[PDB]
This record gives C-alpha cells, sequence and structure tokens, in this order.
C-alpha cells in the first residue's frame, strides 16, 4: 500500500470525545489543546472533527495510569507519554494519555497539544517518521505552538492517505 498495518477512515467527518481530564490543566485548557491538535490535521486534509460531550465517538480521548484495559500499560512519569490505535471500529482511533505526566501548554515538558497532535496522526493512519522535524518523529521534542502549521513531512503523510 504505502503503510500497511495502518488503514484509514472511510468517512471524512469523525467524532471525538474527551472522557476525562488531568489535574495538571484546566478543563478549558485540555479542550483547547485537543481541539487545536485535531485542527492541525484538518487544515491539511478533508477531515472534519466534531466534538461530542457524551456517548460513543469515533475517537475517544482519555487520561489513564499504568494498566488501563487495553494490554498496553503506561509506565509512570516520563517514558511513554501517550499512545493511539489505528483507524477502525471500537478502540480503533482512540488516544490515551499517561495521567502521571506533567501536562502543559507551555514549553515545559510534555506539551499536551503537541503530544495529542502526534497521537492523532496515529489515529488517522500514520506511522512514525524518520524526519526529526516531523510531528510523527518517535520521540518528544518541543516546537512552537503559535499557529496551525503542520510540519511539511506530516502534510505529505496525511495527504498520501486522504488527499
Ligand atoms: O504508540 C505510541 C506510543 C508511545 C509513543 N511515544 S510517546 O507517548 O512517549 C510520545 C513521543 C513523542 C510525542 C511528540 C513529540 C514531538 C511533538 C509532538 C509529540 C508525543 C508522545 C509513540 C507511539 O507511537
Ligand atoms: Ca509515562
Ligand atoms: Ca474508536
Ligand atoms: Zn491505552
Ligand atoms: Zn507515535
Amino acid at each position: 500500500m504505502l503503510t500497511p498495518g495502518n488503514p484509514k477512515w472511510e468517512r471524512t467527518n469523525l467524532t471525538y470525545r474527551i472522557r476525562n481530564y488531568t489535574p495538571q490543566l484546566s478543563e478549558a485548557e485540555v479542550e483547547r489543546a485537543i481541539k487545536d491538535a485535531f485542527e492541525l490535521w484538518s487544515v491539511a486534509s478533508p477531515l472534519i472533527f466534531t466534538r461530542i460531550s457524551q456517548g460513543e465517538a469515533d475517537i475517544n480521548i482519555a487520561f489513564y495510569q499504568r494498566d488501563h484495559g487495553d494490554n498496553s500499560p503506561f509506565d509512570g512519569p516520563n517514558g511513554i507519554l501517550a499512545h493511539a490505535f489505528q483507524p477502525g471500529q471500537g478502540i480503533g482511533g482512540d488516544a490515551h494519555f499517561d495521567a502521571e505526566e506533567t501536562w502543559t501548554n507551555t514549553s515545559a515538558n510534555y506539551n499536551l497539544f503537541l503530544v495529542a497532535a502526534h497521537e492523532f496522526g496515529h489515529s488517522l493512519g500514520l506511522a512514525h517518521s524518520s524526519d526529526p522535524g516531523a510531528l510523527m518523529y518517535p520521540n518528544y521534542a518541543f516546537r512552537e505552538t503559535s499557529n496551525y502549521s503542520l510540519p511539511q513531512d506530516d502534510i505529505d503523510g496525511i495527504q498520501a492517505i486522504y488527499g
């Protein structure tokens, strides 16, 4: 294909739900981080993300600690910050964030917006990139969060799947 293992969504309007929050940020700050992370992908693709407040969404977002029901346990502070599942029904698309992290909306470690943007790449069908400037690079690095600019390698990736 282009990246087998990873598939793709069959429709362009996807719903998301934030299931819980982190004490590290206000509820509004979490909502804004997640919304803007989706917007990054939306402005480079045909995808439209619609928030729901309750019920079943395509993409569930949640903060969990250690074992949390999906056979991929988190590991406490640092290390694994988050993970996400490839497009599909059920857990497909879902994104989990390690609740034991310091989550920020600054340059201090683990800016939630940046980590969420990376995870949502996985939720949409992207794998890791070898480009260190790419959001989809395997390791966390801070980058400026002032606008909705996706690095060009990530634009190439989402365009290759969805146009
Ligand atoms: O399935 C997984 C599980 C864990 C991964 N690593 S991570 O949670 O520690 C992580 C690494 C980098 C980022 C990131 C780096 C730079 C910009 C934005 C996000 C976010 C989370 C990556 C991954 O793909
Ligand atoms: Ca961790
Ligand atoms: Ca899902
Ligand atoms: Zn999980
Ligand atoms: Zn990743």
